[PDB]
């Protein structure tokens, strides 16, 4: 098998990109109602395949699609991220200082009831807690450390193995437990709450009833015919504008017949016009009607939005529902609205009440290249806190850069963005990739503990992976009487678990994946230092 | 200084993300009528950031990301391949035989005459013709050649120099002669001519009035009232289908008072119905009427296509405009009808006349990885032919696999498809990482080759790449009688220059983008081979 080994660890591209299809494949198995899930999947084939042969670490791409996956995840979550906090941030800031210090205690706990050593301690919560940042730290405060030489080198080595072995655990039993177990002891559907917790808030409103141009013919003997446009348009209920006859949206212009009659507003509105005035529908083929996205300015008047109706526009929210003219005092700088009609109508109410909004079509390259740019820049910022060293890290600098972005775009709204389907797959193969090169990196070594050390690690490992947990579960929900998809949140960024952020955002949906998100940023920021910090601490109190 | 360059190198994606994003701004400049385009305006930047440190040269990020880019255009020359060479195949394999036998003519006529060396002669060929292996095949060409160690030593060491300092302009000069001078040259219009030309083919129809389900209801004193729906169904013309009372699609209820009466069809047809029976449309809140994508069989059934009217469905084309019956027997297997209307009758004609296309906007992950991974596999794949090795490549591999990826799934169309937009969104940024990198990697080499042999090099390199594509285009504009795009297709191929193909094709735009892919894509594997080739025997013969 020398041959097949040597052909993959000589391709990198060939064996990570071997590893993620399939693993999809195997992910999409479904046993009773339980999906194994892409994540897990491709933990799981990695792990078989890295056990041909030998393969390095590689940290320059799996980095750089964790870091795409980070800041698709910030860009996603953007806008309802202040309407999230304002609503629930002090709950979950104080269910992500309640997990951690759980799982302080419950390790502290069981490594002085089984004389656990320094590094073995050290190497299993860097795995149980899922922080590889831990072990670096460790190294670091073990070199610092006035041990002997000898005893320095042992537990330097013993750091990295208990990580490969506890890690295996920590990904797959957490990510099962708070998605699948969780779920149903909390007496939820996490599809079902999720979609009831967004509606609470104004997140996914109804399918609206778009408002269009209707291009209808005008008939002889029709008793619109001898009348002028303008007349017509005022004799129209509110929700219907006669947007002009033929292709001129003049006012005065009289209805001769064989001309088109286009009718802009709501279908059923449109539809009674129609069974009043016996018109006849025709597909007219015309350039000259369109429907405009406007972003108000600072100062918009209601004067000219009231009076668009006049000119011959028809003015709209931005999902395309025709709005209520009392609606027009209440609208306020920064909305978008959708003006609809001829063009030479809505090339000038637009000039008068803002800028055209960018379409979500188009593509910012710039600002994905600078958010990632900017990413890397703030990862590298970091500083010492007494003699241990932290940063904010990929993470943490690609989630606060892209929700400032974010913030920023959908403030000013004239600028174009990332598409949504594209953030998508960016946090669906960011992650998946990551997960394939730590698998690959770490399967010989996972093999290799199981003889040695192979039983008592991997289960003090799972306790101290899966109890806290359970205890900050017990005390959210039956004593702070939280909401299910807001505690699932908090746990999984308290425990810096970003391979659970993924599944448990497909299993939700689009629709409350943004709060989910929203829940998990704030817990996965104090985790991460937490965490981060939890290693030295524990090496300096155990040796 | 030195902190900004100590940070530059140290960060590799902050570099590499400030020279991406800077790049696309300096691109977006507009002088007169001339764009710089987003290649020129990356290779511009990533120079000048390039110059303030050393930049080592990274192939993890960028060899990937070019595959990427290979990729995405393999797969969006997909199905039009075959179609595109049946009708102008044997020219472009004409005009990629012309192209290079010209270019050896005149780089050896002109190393003859200015006495050229063979380290500068096969670095003039690598940087003009721009084939990179070209070096490499050089390297081991010249250690073959029994000379002196010194001399060897310093052919060696001129190769990479001469290269370098060749390349700026082998890219930038070349790309705009084709793309800006030569359209002017050949008195068209490169979008007006990409458009007519694909025109001439079946690549771009006109948009078609869709047909749809209307929810018309029924008011008192109708003359459709006391009639059974298939009588309705009966009495209406062609393109009208009755699509069932309320919710229910049978055919034998009576139309009462205050039913809804759902029709389905053309837009004009429906109104001309409307105007005859004077019905009111209503906005009905139902999901039970549905427009599904049926792949037909391979022994689809002409009879059940014909009696869906019957049965209560409109059959359409896939753009979705409504067909005529006759041509029912003139549909072959592997067309993809469209099946509008209720749902229990649009689920069992489907039943009997196929399987449902899957939707364009779900992302197939294993697709796109094994796609990915068979990529590289092949690209490992090489041969040598007289002592100099030769490969096809990433980007031949990638191309021929995303071709017969692309077919595979074109013939068999039930499984899901990459999106257009993410292979438009890969095929933009893989190229342009692939060019900053290269830029930033070779920039202080450029400007010390400035000032050593800078005149006479960087002008037998300008002229080299230049000239033959102007021998190549008047023999096959004046006497071979080519179109332009083919032309252009051919000799970007031929020259194996990648960072023309998104320009060209960002200029043409996405509806005749395919055609010029699909002329680019056997001149690119020809050229590439004989490219290859090139250098080791221009080293024979003048050393």
């Amino acid at each position: 098998m020398n041959a097949i080994g040597n052909f993959l660890v000589g391709t990198p591209v060939f064996t990570i990109f071997i590893a993620l299809a399939l693993g999809y494949l195997l992910g999409k198995l479904k046993i009773g109602s339980f999906t194994l899930g892409a994540t897990v999947g491709v933990l799981i084939v990695a792990l078989l395949i890295g056990q041909l042969g030998v393969f390095p670490r590689d940290t320059c791409l799996g980095d750089i699609f964790f870091d795409f996956f980070m800041f698709a995840i910030g860009y996603r979550v953007g806008p309802s991220f202040i309407s999230s906090m304002k609503k629930f941030g002090a709950k979950i800031v104080y269910a992500t200082l309640i997990f951690l210090v759980s799982a302080f205690i419950v390790a502290y706990a069981a490594f002085k009831m089984f004389h656990i050593g320094p590094g073995i301690a050290a190497g299993i919560i860097a795995g149980g807690l899922t922080q590889s940042a831990v072990i670096g730290s460790s190294l670091e405060t073990i070199s610092k450390l006035p041990i002997s030489d000898h005893l320095k080198t042992l537990y330097s080595n013993q750091i990295p193995i208990v990580y490969t072995l506890t890690y295996v655990f920590g990904t797959i039993g957490v990510l099962i437990f708070l998605r699948d177990i969780m779920p149903k002891l909390m007496h939820i559907d996490l599809k079902k709450q999720a979609v009831k917790t967004a509606k609470e808030l104004d997140m996914i409103p109804v399918p609206v009833i778009v408002a269009s141009t209707h291009f209808y013919t005008i008939n002889d003997g029709s008793s619109l015919i001898g009348q002028t446009l303008g007349t017509v348009n005022t004799k129209f209920a509110k929700g219907l504008v006669a947007a002009g006859l033929n292709d001129s949206a003049d006012m005065a212009s009289v209805i001769n017949a064989g001309d088109v009659l286009a009718i802009s507003g709501g279908i059923d509105e449109i539809g009674r016009a129609v069974q009043e005035f016996n018109l006849l529908e025709v597909t007219g083929k015309t350039k000259a009607y369109v429907s405009k996205q406007v972003v108000l300015k600072k100062n918009f008047s209601a004067d000219v939005l009231k009076n668009a109706q006049d000119k011959g526009v028809l003015v709209a929210t931005l999902a395309g529902d025709v709005m209520d003219p009392a609606q027009f005092s209440t609208l306020k700088p920064a909305e978008s609205v959708t003006l609809v009609g001829q063009k030479d109508a809505v090339s000038e109410v637009q000039s008068q009440l803002g800028r055209l909004r960018a379409a979500e079509n188009i593509i910012n390259y710039s600002w994905f290249a600078l958010g990632i740019a900017l990413s890397a820049a703030l990862g590298i910022v970091g500083t010492k806190v007494s003699g241990v060293p932290i940063a904010l890290g990929g993470g943490t600098a690609s989630l606060i850069v892209g929700l400032v972005q974010s913030i920023y775009r959908d403030k000013h709204a004239h600028m174009d963005t990332i598409p949504d389907s594209l953030l998508e797959f960016f946090q669906s193969i960011g992650l998946n990739l990551f997960i394939a090169t730590v698998g690959l990196s770490a399967a010989k070594t996972f093999i290799s503990a199981i003889q040695s050390m192979g039983i008592s690690v991997l289960l003090i490992g799972a306790v101290i992976s899966i109890l806290p947990h359970i205890i900050t579960f017990v005390i959210a929900y039956y004593l702070m009487k939280m909401e299910p998809i807001s505690i699932i949140g908090a746990q999984t960024g308290a425990d810096t678990l970003s391979a659970a952020l993924n599944d448990v955002s497909e299993r939700v949906g689009s629709d409350a994946s943004p709060f989910f998100a929203a829940a998990v940023a704030p817990a996965y920021a104090i985790g991460n230092i937490f965490l981060t910090l939890m290693g030295p601490i524990f090496i300096v109190l155990l040796s």
